[PDB]
């Protein structure tokens, strides 16, 4: 459950948030495959309720009504086609499994669903599954409102309603089996693993019981006996009743402290400095590297939802975002996930974005295609961070230095920092308000390397900064505090 099951040499996955199956299929063949991306985390592929107020928000996909592969991203044919085409080019697919609940208990009975399935939230009727009143935790929840009134009580958070969502009685074998059948169908289709949504709201044992029923991965692409990759969404910033460690037996867990702390350090808040990152990782109180799935921001916290707060860096703060993603992709800690978002009209009234609900780029409800521009960027308001040179080249960097140990750390005692990875890569950062000009030990063999942050190595030339490393591994790095990208990165494969 801990092994990502990516094709050898590939070390990251991209969250193609709200993308349509057809666009992902294309993206796999034209970009993800050739650019060494390990895989893609897709949005919930099962049927959800249609929320008309507000107009088709992104969160309606987290309110299931059945397990039919039928959504705004596409139908089952399109889904199967995507998985096949992506696996065929070496890019795995990971599904966002929403299994702790069904739709909002307050939703209206009817066929206002993405596939037309009938459902009656009021009576807990979900005919298309099927689920009935006795498959929910209403009777087990002890709070007056039936909702989570305190996060200090493990029972409320797991047995009661998360924001009014109907809570599934996961201790029942019937429910356990319905969910397993859904996941098994996906596994057989070719999916490599899952993101267990809202794991914190389920007992580790219930998740385990479900996982034990899962099929081995499809042998058309995976070796016989391969277990699916599992990463559970557990928001634990420390100091709360439920600990992420309670889920280590099921698979990897989302380390939310990673993005919260990094954002604060890179922004230079609360007295934090980049020089403090020397012992980044478990030294900062994070979970063991091999149990962690790390990221800078995720679909929730980039828009105020979930956890992280104001410190979280997103594509909105492009410059700082790039250095944080670069640091993450360079550091050996955890399995990295890269975010890929869409632009929305933010509108902050009282420090709160009242438009945080806005769904993906659409034409009267139907999702717009991802258009690719000549300069390799995306149109139709898809930001495509994964296509930014600075990001795509760091994904490559991670592949290249995979397995090499953290080494040759250097810092100016403030915000200028540097470290390498064995003898295959080195990265330098300047987040101070002054010039960086030093001769540092890179640990790399002598030669001329193309900086992959400012450019690329084309044939036998660099399109950006070139770094000459002496026979003794040293090199000079000159980075101005006003540089567009205040960091340089070089590796074995960018060598001329
Ligand atoms: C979003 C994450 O919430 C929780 O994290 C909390 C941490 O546990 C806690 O430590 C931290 O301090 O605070 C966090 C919350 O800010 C979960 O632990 C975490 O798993 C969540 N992230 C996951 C999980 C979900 C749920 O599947 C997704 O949440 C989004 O989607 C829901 C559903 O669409 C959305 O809620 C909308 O719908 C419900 C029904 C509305 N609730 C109203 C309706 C009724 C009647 O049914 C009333 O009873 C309710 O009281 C009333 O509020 C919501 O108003 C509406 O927004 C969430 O807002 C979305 O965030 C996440 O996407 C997923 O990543
Ligand atoms: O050593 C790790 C610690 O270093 C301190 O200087 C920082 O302020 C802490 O946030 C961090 O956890
Ligand atoms: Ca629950
Ligand atoms: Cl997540």
């Amino acid at each position: 459950q801990y092994a990502p099951q990516t094709q050898s040499g590939r070390t990251s996955i991209v969250h193609l948030f709200e993308w349509r199956w057809v666009d992902i299929a294309l993206e796999c063949e034209r970009y993800l495959g050739p650019k060494g991306f390990g895989g893609v985390q897709v949005s919930p592929p099962n049927e959800n309720i249609v929320v008309t107020n507000p107009s088709r928000p992104w969160w309606e996909r987290y309110q299931p009504v059945s397990y039919k592969l039928c959504t705004r991203s596409g139908n089952e044919n399109e889904f199967r086609d995507m998985v096949t085409r992506c696996n065929n080019v070496g890019v795995r697919i990971y599904v966002d499994a929403v299994i702790n609940h069904m739709c909002g208990s307050g939703a209206a009975a009817g066929t206002g669903t993405t596939c037309g399935s009938y459902c009656n939230p009021g009576s807990r009727e979900f005919p298309a599954v099927p689920y009935s009143a006795w498959d929910f935790n209403d009777g087990k929840c002890k709070t007056a409102s039936g909702g989570i009134e305190s996060y200090n009580d493990p029972y409320q958070v797991r047995d009661c309603q998360l924001v009014g969502l109907l809570d599934l009685a996961l201790e029942k074998d019937y429910v356990r089996s319905m969910i397993a059948d859904y996941l098994n169908k996906l596994i057989d289709i070719g999916v490599a693993g899952f993101r267990i949504d809202a794991s914190k709201h389920m007992w580790p044992g219930d998740i385990k019981a479900v996982l034990d029923k899962l099929h081995n991965l499809n042998t058309n692409w995976f070796p016989a006996g391969s277990r699916p990759f599992i990463f559970q969404e557990v928001i634990d910033l420390g100091g709360e009743a439920i600990q992420s460690s309670e889920y280590f037996g099921n698979g990897r867990v989302t380390e939310f402290k990673y993005g919260a702390k990094l954002g604060t350090v890179v922004r230079k808040w609360s007295g934090e400095k980049m020089s403090y990152l020397k012992n980044w990782g478990e030294g900062w109180g994070f979970m063991p590297s091999d149990r962690a799935l790390v990221f800078v921001d995720n679909h929730d916290n980039q828009r105020g939802h979930g956890a992280g707060g104001a410190s979280i860096l997103t594509f909105w703060d492009a410059r700082l975002y790039k250095v944080a993603v670069g640091f993450m992709l360079a550091h050996p800690y955890g399995f990295t996930r890269v975010m890929s978002s869409y632009r929305w009209a933010r509108n902050f009234v009282n420090g709160e974005d009242v438009n945080d609900w806005i769904g993906p780029p659409n034409n009267n409800g139907v999702i717009k295609e991802v258009t690719i521009n000549a300069d390799t960027t995306c149109g139709n308001d898809w930001v495509c961070e994964h296509r930014w040179r600075e990001i795509r080249n760091m994904v490559w960097f991670r592949n290249v230095v995979d397995g090499e140990p953290f080494a040759n750390w250097w810092d100016n005692g403030s915000n200028q920092v540097a470290f390498g990875r064995g003898n295959r890569g080195f990265i330098v950062f300047n987040n101070d308000d002054w010039q960086l000009s030093s001769t540092l030990q890179t640990g790399l063999p002598g030669g001329t390397y193309c900086d992959v942050i400012s450019g690329d190595k084309v044939g036998n030339s660099c399109t950006g900064i070139k770094v000459y490393v002496s026979s003794d591994g040293t090199a000079q790095f000159s980075i101005s505090n006003s540089a567009e990208d205040p960091f340089i990165a070089i590796h074995a494969e960018s060598k001329l």
